Parts: C-alpha cells; structure tokens; sequence
C-alpha cells in the first residue's frame, strides 16, 4: 500500500515546522529562565540548552520515543500505554500536560488525515486506544510502523525539537540570528552524545530526571 | 578542523526555514496563477506544482545545484562562475534576479558567520569571487566542499523548496493544512523522478525550460 511513499521524504515532512500539529512546548520551561536573569546571552543560552537536553528532555521525551519504538516492533501495545501512563502521571503543571496531550493527538490525527498513507494495523490499534499520547511517544510508534531506522528517527526529531528551543531563545532573550546558528552548530556533538545515551537507557530510567 | 561538525545535522540546519537567509522566491511565480484563476484547489495546485518542479525549477535550480557541486569537486571555479553567469543572464524580471542574488549572498554569509565551521579553501575562493550567487549554486559548492553525498544534498534541498512552494499555495489559494500535507505526500514519487532526471542533465540543458 505504501509503494508510492518514500520514508526519506516522509521523515522530513513530519518533522517540518509546518507539519500542522501546533507548537512544541519547550518554551513553557524557558519562560522562567529569562524573566529571572539566568539566560541572558549566547553562552548562558547554550548552557541552559545543554542542561535541558540532558535532563527531562532525555529521560522523558527522547527515552519515551525509543521505548514506544521498541515496543511497537514487539507489537506490545500494553507497554506503550504503560509508558504514556508514567509520563502523564509525572508531568507538571497540568497546563503543560494538556498541551502535550493536544500535540500528541494532533500528530496522530494529521497522519491519519493523509488517507494515502497506510500506517498499518498496529498503529491503527495504538491510535484507537491511546489516552495520553505525546508527540514523542506517537512518533516512536509511527517510525517503527513504517520501518524507519531508530537512530535516524531520533536524529530528525532531536534536531527539530532543538531548532525550536534555539529559536525560542533567539526571540525571547533575545539573541541575534547568527548566535542561534552558532548554538545549533555547537550542539552537534552534544546531539550525538544524547542519541548514544538514549540507546543505553530503558523503562527504569523513564521520567527519572 | 571539522571534527566537531556532523554533516547529518548540518544538512538539516542549512535547509531549515529558520536558517537566516530570507524567504525563498517561488511565491513570485505563483502570484499570477491565483489572481488569474488557474490555481483554485488541491488538484490544480498539485498540477501547478508538478509542472513547475519539472520545468524552470528543474532546468535552472536543481540542475545548477548539480553543476556547481560537480565543478566544486573538480575545483573548477571558472565553470561555477560560468553557470552563475548563464543563470543571471537568463532570469527575468530584474526584481526576481535581485531577490535571487540576495538569497545566494545571504546563504554564503550565514555559513561564513559560523566561524567554527571550516568550509575549506575552494569554498573560500568561490565566496571571494562570486558575483551572481544563487541559493542553489552556492549550496552545491557548500555540499561538495563538506563531502555531503549529491543525492542526499539534492533530496534535502528539494524537500525544503517544495515545502515552501506548498505552504505558499496553502496560504494564498487558500487551502486547508490537510490538503497541503496530502500534496506533499503525493509529490514523493515525483521527487524521486526529479532527482533521477537532474542526474541525467548537464550544462547543455541549463536554463532551457
């Protein structure tokens, strides 16, 4: 059914800022750091981003993507829903939880609206049953369902999220556009460290940051 | 010098809509098609996009990217400048030519502002000598200079440009966001056809559409 679908383009399409699912929620956490004088320049923005990437973003978002990808390969819907339950029961404040659930639901619905894309029965079942989807967990199931390699799936998702984080810093601090690009370049080695760490973690580390 | 640079992330970074070089110029050509009732819905937008992609966008933009990539591998700056000369002497109207030159200059300058990225001597020389850079021609030299595979370089550039074309249609016609995503999905096979055709063409085809 997916002979006309090229995963090499589809992975760009679903990570594009124009993929119509709403804004990522990283700006929620950043808002306090600017008002309270912590993030003021390129250097302190870089510090904040490295710290964020290696804490909650790693132990919740990135890890959850890996876990639901791996569980989807095993057709273990119970484990996927279990992961989503842990995340929901750990996320504060409620406004952020609701924003995250909205984003996950919109990701699933936007895929389903593309009627000429067959997500397969396991994804169909996941979409029918999910109560607390997130962008990362639904994306993990999506990537596994289409046979997209895990490391690649992680790279594209990580870059897209981080581009959003950096542009939030550029607009909110504010910084020059050139400082934004220097930050993104500086984060490439951290990105590789983060992906390698993600592959070492498991359910026992979920939401532990 | 580039041990800390990962081309797999850099190619996403330079094709991101936030890469600070200004807007792509595809909307210039589209403006007439909407006012004059040609592009009115998803189907006619798809028709217009396929036609555009396989005409001037192929025989000027995509081909020029391939030509300057290949010439950069040969360290043939004369041929690169020759390609840019042909394009400049073929582009109408003057407002679009100036917009294209501005975009090419900004692409080069934005790369050069990232002081921790070494583009290499050949790129340095190209940047010193170029008179009529374009985004596609400068990107070709950039990709070859960093050892990014041609097909990959073409895929990321083609997707980014087409995402811009489709969102212009979504906003200007206007269309629903879902129709935009259906169009992008429908263009994946055309994309592969376009890349394969680009690899068959040479200087004798440049600007012939």
């Amino acid at each position: 059914n997916n002979a006309h679908v090229d995963n090499e383009f589809l992975i760009l399409q679903v990570n594009d800022a124009v993929f119509p699912i709403g804004s990522y929620t990283h700006s929620f956490g950043l808002e306090t750091y600017i008002q309270q004088k912590k993030v003021t320049n390129k250097e302190s923005a870089l510090e904040y981003l490295k710290a964020n990437l290696s804490s909650q973003f790693l132990y919740t978002e990135m890890l959850s993507l890996k876990l639901t990808y791996e569980s989807a390969l095993q057709q273990d819907l119970k484990k996927i829903l279990g992961v989503e339950e842990v995340i929901m029961l750990s996320t504060s404040p409620m406004e952020l939880r609701l924003a995250n659930q909205k984003l996950g639901n919109r990701f699933i619905k936007t895929l389903q609206a593309m009627n000429e894309l067959d997500m397969g029965e396991f994804f169909n079942a996941y979409a029918q049953k999910t109560k607390d989807p997130t962008h990362a967990t639904s994306y993990g199931v999506f990537a596994a369902s289409l046979g997209i390699e895990l490391k690649k799936a992680l790279r594209h998702y990580l870059y897209a999220q981080t581009s959003n984080m950096v542009i939030n810093c550029v607009k909110s601090v504010p910084l020059s556009q050139n400082d934004g690009q220097k930050i993104l370049l500086s984060l490439q080695s951290p990105f590789n460290q983060l992906i390698e760490k993600t592959l070492e973690l498991d359910e026992s580390h979920l939401c532990t940051a």
